[PDB]
């Protein structure tokens, strides 16, 4: 009987000796197995194995802690979705553009480019473990762990079209924004006045208006009386805000803002832009880079900077 010793884990950090049969697959040694990003399942241990780190399922209970710890997930094919999408991000490009770590387009990847680009512009730290490691190799400029985990935690595959809103969405659901606050006022002539508080990821996203300064003035939004009621900011508390909106023509004024995500075409059939405010407007397309004084386009979502917002409006 032929063995090696090998190491599996589900963390990368914290391994667990193996003696492996070198006449059996990986597959029925520990189930699905993977050897950074690579399906060896159906694989028998080479001598070379001997010593390496592969990744497994957290299918026992020291592992099933490791994980949650490590990603706060339990959803059972969480790690097999991030080794899948990691075999193709790891051969993924990410060019350093305009100082930013951005991605080279390859298999419909450009809503995560500017995903990406954006998370660089706006102040916030993630939550599980596995993202802040990953988000800070990512800043350095070897962001394939970044990507794959944005994938898993999406739910999307490599190649399969996605949407910027939703996937900062998810990101913000695994990010520290406990200290955000966002006050609402919604004026109906006939129905009055409701005043509505919104915590942590509602209140730093809002769908409806790119301009985040005519959601100050007011924004017209049905009322159930059939009237058009104005919902308007009262307050705010965050280091950011995002507005988005259905993509339309729409002029982005240098200076007013931070950066913002274009979608050309129809819906899921089109591609993403970013666009940054910096001293002039810089539009990175993954590797591209072109600049320009003005900008109008299709936007769909625009980041602002934020600290303390308080209304004047006296209603
Ligand atoms: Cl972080
Ligand atoms: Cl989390
Ligand atoms: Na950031
Ligand atoms: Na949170
Ligand atoms: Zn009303």
């Amino acid at each position: 009987v032929r063995t090696i010793k090998v190491f599996t884990t589900v963390d990368n950090i914290n391994l667990h000796t193996q003696v492996v049969d070198m006449s059996m697959t990986y597959g029925q040694q520990f189930g699905p197995t993977y050897l950074d990003g690579a399906d060896v399942t159906k694989i028998k241990p080479h001598n070379s194995h001997e010593g390496k780190t592969f990744y497994v399922l957290p299918n026992d209970d020291t592992l099933r802690v490791e994980a949650f710890e490590y990603y706060h997930t339990t959803d059972p094919s969480f790690l097999g979705r991030y080794m899948s999408a990691l075999n193709h991000t790891k051969k993924w490009k990410y060019p350093q553009v305009n100082g930013l770590t951005s991605i080279k387009w390859a298999d419909n990847n450009s809503y995560l480019a500017t995903a990406l680009l954006t998370l660089q512009q706006i102040e916030l730290k993630f939550n599980p473990p596995a993202l802040q490691d990953a988000y800070y190799r990512a800043r350095a400029g070897e962001a394939a762990n970044f990507c794959a985990l944005i994938l898993a935690y999406c739910n999307k595959t490599v190649g399969e079209l996605g949407d910027v809103r939703e996937t900062m969405s998810y990101l913000f659901q695994h990010a520290n924004l406990d200290s955000c606050k966002r006050v609402l006022n919604v004026v109906c002539k006939t129905c009055g006045q409701q005043q509505t508080t919104l915590k942590g990821v509602e209140a730093v996203m809002y769908m409806g208006t790119l301009s985040y300064e005519q959601f100050k003035k007011g924004v017209q939004i049905p009322c159930t009386c059939g009237k058009q009621a104005t919902k308007y900011l009262v307050q705010q508390e965050s280091p950011f805000v995002m507005m988005s909106a259905p993509p339309a023509q729409y002029e982005l004024k240098h200076g007013t803002f931070t950066c913002a995500s274009e979608y050309t075409g129809n819906y899921q059939c089109g591609h993403y832009k970013h666009i940054t405010s910096k001293e002039t407007l810089y539009c990175i397309d993954g590797a591209l880079l072109t600049k320009s004084s003005e900008y109008k386009g299709p936007i769909t979502d625009v980041f602002y900077k934020e600290n303390s917002y308080t209304t004047t409006i006296k209603p």
